[PDB]
């Protein structure tokens, strides 16, 4: 049950992540680091505002986006391996949680997601994974 | 370890942490990553069912120390940059997140702890913040 000490973990440790605020239209970016912007290649103004979706592309699994975006309707801690996109088009496969921030009376006040660049050869074991898991849940 | 979201998402991203059980005597390992290993030089026989402070040595920061002792008192999540030791008494800085895990009860179960390796130089920007806050701090108590 993650709180603003998580942020502040994220930000000192210098990791790529946004904080959005869904009392807002779309649950848009209102932070994000500077680890973020190098990865994706994006300015703070360019994306400050917007829904994170944009980092999705053709061959990010909707599955994988379905997953992040049941955690949300549930206020769910979750990770999941997807495939998100730079501002110039290229691709990383980004280890990916998601946490819900809540306030004292148990509501959420914000999201974190914590993205990973991982390697093309580990992102294939935990997709596979992912993929085994899909089906093993599919047979129950 | 366990089916906590947090550890599954520290262990998927390959991260340095480990995991004690608060139950036990001296509220000892009961998990390490491949990266914690990797990080310190340690094997899992060395380090498991022994409390974290073998980290420590005489360069760390006893202020840090006691703030991450306070911190576990009270069950509190922080983070703080303090210097560590390999098995072989070579340092790191360790910019170092806790997290108190808790059962549904609301009783803590677990702490996490995950520790991130940072340059000589960041290090002295962090630890400048940490003696500014401290004394900003005994400015109000
Ligand atoms: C804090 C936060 C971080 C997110 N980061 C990512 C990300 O790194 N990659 C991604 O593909 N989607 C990310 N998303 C998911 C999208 O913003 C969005 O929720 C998802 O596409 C589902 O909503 P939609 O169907 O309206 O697009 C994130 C969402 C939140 C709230
Ligand atoms: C989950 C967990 C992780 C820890 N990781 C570290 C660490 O990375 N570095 C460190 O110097 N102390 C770490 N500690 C702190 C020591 O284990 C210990 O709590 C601290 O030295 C204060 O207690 P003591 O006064 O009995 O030594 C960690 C503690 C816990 C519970
Ligand atoms: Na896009
Ligand atoms: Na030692």
């Amino acid at each position: 049950h993650m709180d603003f000490s998580f942020i502040k973990a994220l930000q000192t440790a210098q990791q790529n992540f946004v904080v959005t605020d869904p009392s807002l239209p779309d649950n848009p970016i209102v932070y994000a680091s500077q680890g973020f912007l190098n990865l994706t290649g994006y300015s703070l103004d360019q994306i400050l505002g917007r829904n994170c979706r944009f980092l999705q592309g053709p061959e990010t699994d909707p599955k994988a986006v379905e997953r992040i975006r049941k955690a949300i309707e549930q206020g769910n801690d979750m990770s999941v391996c997807l495939l998100n996109y730079r501002v110039d088009g290229t691709t990383f496969w980004n280890q990916f949680f998601i946490a819900a921030l809540r306030d004292a009376g148990g509501n959420v006040t914000n999201f974190v997601g914590w993205q990973c660049k991982v390697s093309d050869q580990y992102a294939a074991t935990v997709t596979k994974q992912q993929e085994e898991e899909e089906e093993a849940a599919a047979n129950d």
